[PDB]
């Protein structure tokens, strides 16, 4: 049940890619790899690098993972140029898929809510002020269209119930991602613009934006 999947191309090589900046106030937790294009990597701010003796790559003690931007040494630039053009074609497919099955439900207010599998429409910000359960088998998919910005509160957490996975799931989202202190958040996320997580938060699955990512003191790891 649910929409056909979302191709995310080489943008699935990484936890995080980004085009304007990905930043961390330590200690963050990666795991996956970090890419930034067209940003040179003076935008990765926090992570403490060293780059590798190629020059082609770098590494932090906050990443289990390479980390890589737009002024690293060849090939480098030209992966990340495909990446971000595969993240762009991502962003696209999943924003503009036709005849939700829901729209506008709950005006967006998504505390408390049970979410079964489908393509879900929003025109307005959406957030989650409480828990709320995503419920479906390992094979359901999900994709949530948001015009607006997205909001999960403090300590408030995205449940996967029946087998569903965070693969699975997409937030294709307009406006700005706030994941507030100790939130969990779960699935793939194609941000057109700007994507944050704080003190003790974390995602499973990816933060792919067309913006910047910040970290503050939180985790990530790739699904
Ligand atoms: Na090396
Ligand atoms: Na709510």
């Amino acid at each position: 049940a649910g929409p056909t999947a979302v191709p995310l191309g080489t943008a699935g090589n990484y936890a995080i890619l980004a085009s304007a900046g990905v930043s961390t106030v330590p200690q963050s937790v990666i795991t996956g790899a970090v890419g930034l294009s067209p940003a040179a990597a003076t935008f990765l701010t926090g992570f403490s690098l060293t780059m590798s003796s190629t020059g082609t790559f770098s590494t932090s003690t906050q990443v289990t993972g390479q980390l890589t931007a737009a002024d690293y040494g060849t090939p480098t630039p030209s992966i990340l140029t495909t990446a971000i053009g595969d993240m762009g074609t991502a962003y696209v497919n999943a924003a503009t898929r036709s005849g939700p099955n829901f729209l506008e439900i709950y005006t967006g207010a998504l505390g408390g809510k049970i979410l079964p599998p489908g393509l879900y429409k929003w025109t307005s910000p959406v957030g989650a002020s409480a828990d709320f359960t995503i419920i479906g088998t390992s094979t359901d998919t999900w994709i949530f269209q948001i015009a607006g910005t997205l909001g999960l509160a403090a300590g408030k957490k995205i449940i996967l119930a029946g087998g569903a996975q965070a693969k699975n799931i997409v937030w294709v989202v307009a406006g700005a991602v706030s994941i507030e202190a100790g939130a969990k958040f779960e699935g793939v996320i194609l941000a057109k613009t700007a994507v944050t997580l704080k003190t003790g938060s974390s995602l499973n699955g990816r933060i792919l934006s067309q913006t910047a990512v910040a970290l503050q003191k939180a985790t990530v790891v790739q699904k």
